[PDB]
């Protein structure tokens, strides 16, 4: 049917732009020339990261950026479109460093969306940047607007959308229209900031790119998979913050949608989006990490899973103990807590003491270093089989990943994703999705199809009775009920009738 989106972020820090070279990996580890024609054909979007919002409340490059070098790098990316007429080079505004609550530019995000006049100035600057540098759309990665900033954020997205649509007409770009996307939270605590207005946030977007990773890390006391597809009952569980969002729903409605505690998984985040009315599955893009998160000080028994650990959370990494054995990139980056898939392959292949283990509930791999007590959670071509099948089964828009420089040299992770979506000879009809814990919540936007006897006036219905009435299947919350379903508080809408 419709091709699945494959959205790869291209992350290049300012110092690498200013010293850009394609022949010295100690200066630029992943230059644009490493995105070969074959890789360009497997991507639908490359998202250049990151631009910012400056104190003038406009989209802007980092002011330390050499503009001539910046244009040269972007030009190399947009030249890739010669190999793929569906490919878009987006640019992304924000990222954790600029836009987190304590980030260096945070107040500029709050203020740029605060008023109609600020939103107009900001929205115009976005489109100006995208036309001036040759980008194909705008991606916003503010992590994250708070519940009170959400209305301004929504209006800013609406205003950018209108201007982009004007630009599509002006440039006759109907075959490849300019797009607007955001990177969204992939876990319930950050998602709760804007969850109640999710339909308004998604309406002006082509896609919402869920960051369904970083679900574990040094900030948690217990090691865990950072991107489990489904839940493991032996793993940690979390309070479901969505049940406290300002939804106006009843106790039964909240309980049916927001089981708590719950397993913090990719499936949970996807279902939490689908549960809301007006959030179409085709706009939801599942993020996947091309890096692993590493922990030290883990005590064995379960391959390092669900263990206490002694991994610092500070930034910069607080000392020079680069304890992730074999991680040469970690020495370069002065941080043993993150390793690219590229590096993880070499760590597993070398004489470094890792076992590769597999959790058949979460459908994810992990590395365990028994001698030193190390645990690494990551994703690979095998976990991507289950995630790609889930994307197809749930009719999602596609996949997103952070970031291109972390795939191995041959681009095997990207090639795998492309194969699972597009290869005629690839068959996952027999791929067993396992018995891991599914997120069981149901909301107005994902009512299952059900059948039930028609409601009959005068009949006294016990608690739990199911009837069909005016297009839906309803269940009594208590008994005995005689009211017509939907006329009072006694009936829960639990399903839809097939047309
Ligand atoms: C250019 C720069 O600011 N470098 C910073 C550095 O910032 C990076 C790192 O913190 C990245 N962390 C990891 C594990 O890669 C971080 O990546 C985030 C990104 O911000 C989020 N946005 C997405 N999208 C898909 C849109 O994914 C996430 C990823 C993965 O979590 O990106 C920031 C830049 O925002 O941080 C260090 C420490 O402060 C700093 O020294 C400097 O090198
Ligand atoms: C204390 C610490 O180590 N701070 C890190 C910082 O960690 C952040 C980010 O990695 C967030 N990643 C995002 C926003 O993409 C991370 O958010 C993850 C989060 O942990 C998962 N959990 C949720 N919840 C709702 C609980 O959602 C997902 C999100 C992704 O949506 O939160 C941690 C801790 O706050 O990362 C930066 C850059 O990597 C690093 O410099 C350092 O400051």
């Amino acid at each position: 049917s419709t091709r699945k989106a494959v959205i790869g972020y291209y992350f290049i820090p300012t110092n690498q732009i200013n010293n850009y070279t394609e022949t010295d990996t100690s200066v630029v580890p992943f230059p644009v020339s490493n995105i070969t024609p074959a890789k360009a054909k497997q991507l639908t979007h490359i998202n250049f990261s990151f631009l910012d919002i400056n104190s003038n409340l406009e989209c802007a490059w980092d002011p330390a950026t050499n503009d001539a070098k910046a244009r040269d790098v972007v030009n190399r990316l947009t030249a890739l479109k010669a190999h793929n007429p569906s490919l878009r080079i987006m640019f992304s505004i924000g990222g954790w460093y600029y836009s987190n609550d304590l980030g260096v530019s945070h107040a500029n995000y709050v203020n740029a969306v605060k008023t109609p006049a600020a939103r107009t100035k900001f929205a115009q600057s976005c489109v100006r940047i995208m036309k001036d540098y040759g980008f194909d759309g705008v991606d916003i990665d503010w992590e994250y607007p708070q519940a009170a900033e959400v209305d301004g954020f929504i209006a800013a997205l609406q205003e950018i959308r209108t201007l982009l649509n004007q630009q599509t007409i002006a440039d006759g770009r109907q075959a490849l229209p300019y797009q607007l996307t955001i990177a969204g939270a992939g876990g319930a605590f950050f998602l709760s900031r804007y969850y109640s207005k999710l339909a308004q946030i998604v309406a002006p977007l082509d896609y919402i790119n869920l960051m369904t990773y970083d679900l574990a890390g040094p900030w948690e006391k217990i090691t865990n998979h950072q991107a489990a597809l489904f839940g493991d009952a032996a793993g940690p569980t979390f309070y479901n913050a969505l049940r406290e969002a300002n939804l106006g729903w009843s106790w039964e409605e909240l309980t049916r949608a927001f089981p708590s505690p719950f397993s913090l998984t990719v499936d949970a985040a996807v279902q939490q989006h689908l549960m809301m009315e007006g959030v179409p599955s085709a706009k939801i893009v599942m993020g996947v990490p091309f890096y692993g998160r590493a922990f030290k000080g883990v005590s064995g028994g379960n391959g390092g899973q669900y263990s206490s650990h002694s991994t610092p959370g500070e930034d910069p990494y607080p000392n020079a103990d680069y304890w992730l054995v074999g991680c040469d990139e970690c020495v370069r980056d002065k941080d043993p807590r993150i390793a690219s898939y590229r590096q993880l392959e070499q760590m597993l292949q070398g004489n470094y003491g890792y076992q590769r283990l597999w959790n058949d509930k979460t459908k994810t791999p992990y590395l365990y270093h028994a001698q030193n007590g190390l645990f690494v959670t990551y994703d690979d071509a095998e976990s991507f089989k289950y995630k790609a099948k889930y994307i197809k089964q749930q009719q999602l828009g596609g996949v997103m990943f952070w970031h291109l420089g972390q795939d191995n040299r041959n681009g095997d992770l990207l090639a795998a994703l492309d194969r699972y979506f597009n290869a005629a000879d690839y068959d996952d009809s027999q791929l067993d999705m396992g018995t891991g814990l599914r997120y069981t919540g149901v909301g107005p936007g994902n009512l299952p199809i059900m059948t039930a006897p028609a409601y009959v006036p005068g009949t006294t219905y016990a608690q739990g009775a199911l009837v069909s009435y005016q297009g839906y299947v309803w269940q009594t919350k208590w008994g005995y009920i005689t009211s017509a379903p939907g006329s009072d508080s006694a009936w829960l809408k639990v399903g839809r009738l097939a047309a």
